[PDB]
């Protein structure tokens, strides 16, 4: 095992445009086999990286900036992580397929990275919903932390684990007057748990434990928990900071793992933002939950802690209780950087402003059948991906989605295109719902905590609760998706199409 806090936190560079005008910013990003050392004491690791980087370069845009990214694939024809060929059914398609989803993007459908819009190297082969090489991101939306990652059908868990993640920030100039910490004092933190072999190579399980020899090989697993935690591509790093306010864009880019984060001296975060942008009012927190694909925009105020080492800790376990010596640790702040200037940043209470009729109320169930080989298959509302679309909201209208979770565990559910408000959660009789299909509540409705009073696009639906959210669908119409963000679930098969229609 590996010494904690011996490597500096990398901060990914900001991508430079290939061409740029008042009217159009044009970027190129090529997926490439690359080599990077993840820890002082590990041989370098072979990974897949956007422009040869892990994590991918940070992309920074203004609200309404007219952006194009040509996402290209220049990867090997053959994968280096275990492909389970039995999970989706078929001329022969390439083994390695990729497509980039801008998670949180208010995006035209053919630029949203639909799982069947995939492509292989140089776009030689393309999936049946592919339309275009150069994706278009108009960024007509709230300033926020987005992130980009692969979304290829049956492969998402693999392609992401391989290293295909990156941050995308939307800056709204109108927010500049809040004087939030910025520039060097505004730092994204992409958290990814990994398991790494002694020779430096990524370990990803090629079967669950106790593989009955009937079971395919490789076989998909229903969950992955990495032995090590990385932030921005380094195992358990440290970051030297100035004793002053910092903003952090915290992103869970892990396959399965949920984090429950705190500072080991009992100190407080200030949440200024959720997936969908600034909260209306800032919230003071001692801890916070962070499931796959969630994003918390926070301030940590180091002013009074000059000289100190503060650990960003985690108490959520993955497949067992946290281990204090390993996954209980995320990174270490060292407040030893001299101030480069006066800290003019603020941490205001007042951040943003907070009339619509309900067109429809979709009731949706989270549940799993079981396959030929005994393995669990997780399904949204009893459907497989390939079944005729059923979630078909009307452009311009508002729906309430009530998501019922009678499973053993939490699912972070994500809708593309939209961000949405959270209404409440409410517990119910699980046995009763499974026996009869009948829903009896065992307690009142609970509103969201303040963290979740703003806009969200990825939301934890806890076991034995009904969660209700509300979304207005637009401004674009077309074919999108919704799904669980635990990638091991997403790929088998907790993802469905979502058509937003127009007369
Ligand atoms: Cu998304
Ligand atoms: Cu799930
Ligand atoms: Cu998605």
């Amino acid at each position: 095992t590996l010494e904690k806090f011996v490597d500096a936190l990398p901060i990914p560079d900001t991508l430079k445009p290939v061409q740029q005008s008042k009217e159009k910013t044009y970027y190129e990003v090529t997926m490439e086999e690359c080599t990077h050392q993840l820890h002082r004491d590990l041989p370098p690791t072979r990974l897949w990286g956007y422009n040869g980087l892990f994590p991918g370069p940070t992309i920074e845009v203004k609200r309404n900036e007219n952006v194009y990214v040509k996402w290209m694939n220049n990867l090997p024809s053959t994968h280096f992580l275990p492909i389970d060929h039995t999970i989706h059914h078929s001329h022969e398609e390439p083994e390695v397929k990729t497509v980039v989803h801008l998670h949180g993007g208010v995006t035209p459908d053919d630029s949203d990275g639909y799982p069947e819009a995939w492509f292989s190297k140089d776009f030689e082969q393309t999936g049946p919903y592919f339309k275009r090489e150069v994706y278009h991101y108009p960024n007509q939306q709230r300033g926020a932390i987005l992130w980009y990652h692969d979304h290829a059908m049956a492969l998402t868990r693999l392609n992401v684990y391989a290293g295909l993640v990156g941050a995308y920030i939307i800056h709204d100039p109108k927010e500049k007057r809040l004087k939030l910490p910025s520039d060097e004092y505004d730092v994204p933190l992409l958290i990814t748990d990994r398991t790494i072999n002694e020779d430096g190579s990524l370990f990803y399980p090629s079967a669950p434990e106790n593989p009955s020899p009937s079971l395919p090989n490789p076989s998909i697993v229903p969950a992955f928990c990495g032995e090590t935690i990385l932030v921005n591509g380094k195992v358990w790093p440290y970051l030297e900071v100035e004793p002053r306010k910092y903003r952090f864009r915290v992103i869970n880019a892990s396959n399965t793992r949920t984090y429950n984060l705190s500072l080991d001296n009992g100190g407080d975060f200030i949440q200024i933002g959720s997936d969908g942008g600034l909260l209306p009012r800032s919230v003071k927190l001692n801890s916070f939950s962070l499931a796959p694909a969630e994003r918390y925009d926070i301030i940590i105020d180091f002013t009074a802690y000059e000289g100190e080492s503060i650990i960003l800790a985690n108490s959520a376990g993955c497949g067992g209780d946290v281990n204090p010596e390993t996954d209980a640790n995320i990174m270490q702040f060292r407040v030893t950087k001299p101030l480069a200037q006066k800290d003019e940043s603020r941490k205001p209470k007042y951040l943003a402003s907070y009339h619509e009729r309900i067109q429809n109320i979709r009731t949706l169930k989270l549940a799993g059948t079981q396959d030929e080989y005994g393995r669990p298959v997780l399904l949204l509302n009893n459907k497989r991906w390939h079944d005729p679309v059923t979630e078909t909201p009307k452009v311009g209208t508002t729906e309430i989605w009530s998501i019922i979770n009678p499973t053993r565990g939490t699912h972070p559910i994500h809708l593309h295109l939209v961000s949405f408000r959270v209404l409440d959660r409410r517990p119910f009789d699980i046995a009763r719902y499974q026996e009869s299909g009948e829903l009896s509540y065992t307690g009142p409705a609970v509103p969201p905590p303040p963290s979740e009073k703003g806009w969200k696009d990825t939301i934890q639906a806890h076991a034995g609760e009904v969660l209700r959210i509300a979304a207005t669908f637009g401004p674009y119409s077309g074919r999108y998706v919704w799904h669980c963000c635990i990638l091991e679930h997403e790929d088998y098969d907790m993802m469905r199409p979502m058509d937003i229609t127009d007369p």
